């Protein structure tokens, strides 16, 4: 069918651009050459990372950027399009440091989006840098606009989108269009600050690139994967914030929609937004990490899961105790709480003292250190299997990642997600997805196909009766009910009949 997007984002901090050298490692680590022709062919879309709304309130790069460095690294990504001619080189706004809540630059985002004249301005430099820069699209990382600022975010959405399509028309680039994404919640209790309107959201992107991992980290205090796909009965639950977001439904709508307490997974965050009327499974992309996160003072029973711990969760991390055994990035980013695939890989393969298990409820991996009581929950080739496979089920739109450099030197992570979308030999129709937990809630946007008999007037329902009338299959909440279906508060929308 139509290829499935794989999303990676290219993340370089300011001082690297500045200092941008493609044959020294201690200074750019990951450098563009590293994206090789391969590489290119099997991307659809690399993110480059990131730029910020400055107080001008204007889309911008980080005013210490030395421009003439910044425009020979985009142009070296931009470059990789004559490998594939499907490739985009989109740019990102946001991410976690410059806007989140307590974020340097996080009144600049609410300010941009506030009235109509401050959303024409900042839409404008929008499109302005992607011209200026030769970006293919807009990408915007806010985490997370608030309830009360989500109108002026989707009015902020939808002028970006008319100007891209503007440029797309005076460029004459249908074949290849530009376009906007945003990156999205993967957990319910960040999702609910927008959800209610996810679908006026949703619908001036091509792709919203679901945030699925750091679903755990040190803010927790029990252990858990951080991208499990599916819930592990031992693991922790939590609760559903969905069921307090202003949607105007009833208890057994809210109820049948949002269980609580719920495992926090892929496939929960995934549901969450199909369950919503008028957001279409084509435009959810899937994220995944191409890290993991590493955990101390853990006890053992379970391989470290769900276990108490003793992680610094503070920024920066506030020692010098490096003590991921083996780690070496670690100590040249001074955090042992991150570590990439690549690094991972070398940590299993020396004399460093893990174990690598595997959850088959989840269906993800992670790492136990026995003697250090340390575990780390990341994803890999294996895990990769069963949310490629997720991915062509639910018909998503594809698969988004960070980042490139924490792949490993020969990129198998991104050889393996495109081999599950694109190889003739790759099949996954005996791959077993397990028993683990599904997100079991159903909403208006993903009605099940159903049979009844139908609604015959003057009948009287008991409770839990279904009936077929007017194209929908509907239960009575209930009895006795002889109301027709959809007249009053006594049936719910259960299912849809076929076609
Ligand atoms: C919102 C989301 O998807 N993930 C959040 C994390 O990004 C964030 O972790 C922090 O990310 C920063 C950007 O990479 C790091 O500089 C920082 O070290 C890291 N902090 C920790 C403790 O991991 C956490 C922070 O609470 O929230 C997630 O939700
Ligand atoms: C889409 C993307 N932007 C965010 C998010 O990924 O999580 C990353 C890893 O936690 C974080 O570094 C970044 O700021």
């Amino acid at each position: 069918s139509t290829r499935k997007a794989v999303i990676g984002y290219y993340f370089i901090p300011t001082n690297q651009i500045n200092n941008y050298t493609e044959t020294d490692t201690s200074v750019v680590p990951f450098p563009v050459s590293n994206i090789t022709p391969a590489k290119a062919k099997q991307l659809t879309h690399i993110n480059f990372s990131f730029l910020d709304i400055n107080s001008n309130l204007e889309c911008a790069w980080d005013p210490a950027t030395n421009d003439a460095k910044a425009r020979d690294v985009v142009n070296r990504l931009t470059a990789l399009k004559a490998h594939n001619p499907s490739l985009r080189i989109m740019f990102s706004i946001g991410g976690w440091y410059y806007s989140n809540d307590l974020g340097v630059s996080h009144a600049n985002y609410v300010n941009a989006v506030k009235t109509p004249a401050a959303r024409t301005k900042f839409a404008q430099s929008c499109v302005r840098i992607m011209k200026d820069y030769g970006f293919d699209g807009v990408d915007i990382d806010w985490e997370y606009p608030q309830a009360a600022e989500v109108d002026g975010f989707i009015a902020a959405l939808q002028e970006i989108r008319t100007l891209l399509n503007q440029q797309t028309i005076a460029d004459g680039r249908q074949a290849l269009p530009y376009q906007l994404t945003i990156a999205g919640a993967g957990g319910a209790f960040f999702l609910s600050r927008y959800y209610s309107k996810l679908a006026q959201i949703v619908a001036p992107l091509d792709y919203i690139n679901l945030m699925t991992y750091d679903l755990a980290g040190p803010w927790e205090k029990i252990t858990n994967h951080q991208a499990a796909l599916f819930g592990d009965a031992a693991g922790p639950t939590f609760y559903n914030a969905l069921r307090e977001a202003n949607l105007g439904w009833s208890w057994e709508e809210l109820t049948r929609a949002f269980p609580s307490p719920f495992s926090l997974t892929v496939d929960a965050a995934v549901q969450q937004h199909l369950m919503m009327e008028g957001v279409p499974s084509a435009k959810i992309v899937m994220g995944v990490p191409f890290y993991g996160r590493a955990f101390k003072g853990v006890s053992g029973g379970n391989g470290g899961q769900y276990s108490s711990h003793s992680t610094p969760g503070e920024d920066p991390y506030p020692n010098a105790d490096y003590w991921l055994v083996g780690c070496d990035e670690c100590v040249r980013d001074k955090d042992p709480r991150i570590a990439s695939y690549r690094q991972l890989e070398q940590m299993l393969q020396g004399n460093y003292g893990y174990q690598r298990l595997w959850n088959d409820k989840t269906k993800t991996p992670y790492l136990y250190h026995a003697q250090n009581g340390l575990f780390v929950t990341y994803d890999d080739a294996e895990s990769f299997k069963y949310k490629a496979k997720y991915i062509k089920q639910q018909q998503l739109g594809g698969v988004m990642f960070w980042h490139l450099g924490q792949d490993n030197r020969n990129g198998d992570l991104l050889a393996a997600l495109d081999r599950y979308f694109n190889a003739a030999d790759y099949d996954d129709s005996q791959l077993d997805m397990g028993t683990g937990l599904r997100y079991t809630g159903v909403g208006p946007g993903n009605l099940p196909i159903m049979t009844a008999p139908a609604y015959v007037p003057g009948t009287t329902y008991a409770q839990g009766a279904l009936v077929s009338y007017q194209g929908y299959v509907w239960q009575t909440k209930w009895g006795y009910i002889t109301s027709a279906p959809g007249s009053d508060s006594a049936w719910l929308k259960v299912g849809r009949l076929a076609a």
